[PDB]
């Protein structure tokens, strides 16, 4: 929440103008990231953003739970 707001600000300062990028990496998580992502791109940060997205994906899951889900591929839990 508040942390998220801080993150947006973190990037926002970075929008104005390496360090802020790092600060973002620390914060990265969830849906708000979508909006935040557009911001990363503004200063041509495509490459870092992908690892960012990927790391986040792994961070929530750790780990390999989804793979099991696919194996069954069941609609059940």
């Amino acid at each position: 929440d508040a942390i998220c707001s801080k993150a947006n600000e973190l990037l926002q300062r970075s929008r104005q103008v390496r360090e802020s990028l790092k600060e973002y990496q620390k914060i990265s998580n969830q849906v708000d990231l979508s909006n935040v992502c557009a911001q990363y791109r503004q200063v041509r940060f495509y490459e870092g953003v992908v690892e960012l997205s990927l790391t986040a994906a792994e961070k929530k899951d750790p780990q390999g739970l989804g793979l099991h889900f696919y194996k069954h591929g069941e609609p059940e839990e």
